[PDB]
C-alpha cells in the first residue's frame, strides 16, 4: 500500500542532508541507507532508513543509477534554496 511523504528542508542552518543512498533500480530503487546527526534530514526527523527517495526538486529518481543520484544531490546541495524530498515509506 501507497506510502508517500514529501518533505521540504530549510537549508539556511544546514550545510549538507546528511544521508547515505544505496542501491539503483535494476525494480527497486535508490534507498536511504543511513542518516548522520548534524545534517538536514536527521534534524527533520520524518524521513528514515529504508525510505526509498523517489524525487528531489521535481527530478524523478526512480530509474536513475546510484552515481547520477548522488551527483544531482550534491548539485543541488551546493545550491542556495530549501531542498524538497519526497520518499516511499518501508
Ligand atoms: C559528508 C558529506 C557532506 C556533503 C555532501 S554533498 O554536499 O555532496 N551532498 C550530498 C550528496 C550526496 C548524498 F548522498 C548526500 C549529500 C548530503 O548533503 O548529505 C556529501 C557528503 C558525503
Amino acid at each position: 500500500s501507497l506510502n508517500i511523504i514529501t518533505v521540504t528542508l530549510n537549508m539556511e542552518k544546514y550545510n549538507f542532508l546528511g544521508i547515505s543512498i544505496v542501491g539503483q533500480s535494476n525494480d527497486g530503487g535508490i534507498y536511504i541507507g543511513s542518516i548522520m546527526k548534524g545534517g538536514a534530514v536527521a534534524a527533520d526527523g520524518r524521513i528514515e532508513p529504508g525510505d526509498m527517495l523517489l524525487q528531489v526538486n521535481e527530478i524523478n529518481f526512480e530509474n536513475m543509477s546510484n552515481d547520477d543520484a548522488v551527483r544531482v544531490l550534491r548539485e543541488i546541495v551546493h545550491k542556495p534554496g530549501p531542498i524538497t524530498l519526497t520518499v516511499a515509506k518501508s
